[PDB]
This record gives C-alpha cells, structure tokens and sequence, in this order.
C-alpha cells in the first residue's frame, strides 16, 4: 500500500512550504515525487530516489 | 525450521538490547530489517544486508 508513503511524502511537502523553493527546482521535485510513487522505496535505486528528494 | 527472518530479527534485537544504540543507527537497522523480510531467502541481496546487519 502507498498510504504510508503518501503520509511520508506529505510530510516532505509541508516542510517545503516554509521555504521559497525556486520554480526550476520544482521540476526535479515533482518528477522525484512521481518517481517515489512508482517505486517501493526498498532497493538500491529505490532508496536514492528519496535520498535525492 | 521456522521463518528465517523472524529468527534473524529476534536474535539481532537481543544483541542490540544491551548496547545503547544511537537514534540514527537504530533507524538504519530498522529500515534494513524491514527490507530483510521482503527479500528472497536465496537472493544475493539478502546475504549482503544480512552481513551488514
């Protein structure tokens, strides 16, 4: 289930609201959020996605 | 025998019980323990994290 991940990624979003993130960063942030939802976050390449995020 | 992950997890927990594990170290152990259960028993990655654990 992605409900636990949805809560985890939401915690990342709320802290992001306290800083004025540049628009160019949003493209990487949004694509990493999408990549986070399509991966189980348990693998060699799965962990680096949240690590980058 | 019983489940390998359950036996491995129980034995590793007892070893960490005596030591005053730091907060960040505990998170690293906890996250790899969760991925240990879902990993295949004969998988090569299973041995990699088992030695790391």
């Amino acid at each position: 289930e992605k409900d636990d991940k949805d809560a985890i990624e939401e915690k990342f979003r709320e802290r992001l609201k306290e800083l004025v993130v540049p628009k160019h960063v949003m493209d990487v942030v949004d694509e990493e959020l999408s990549k986070l939802g399509l991966l189980d976050n348990h693998s060699s390449e799965f962990n680096v996605t949240r690590n980058y995020l």
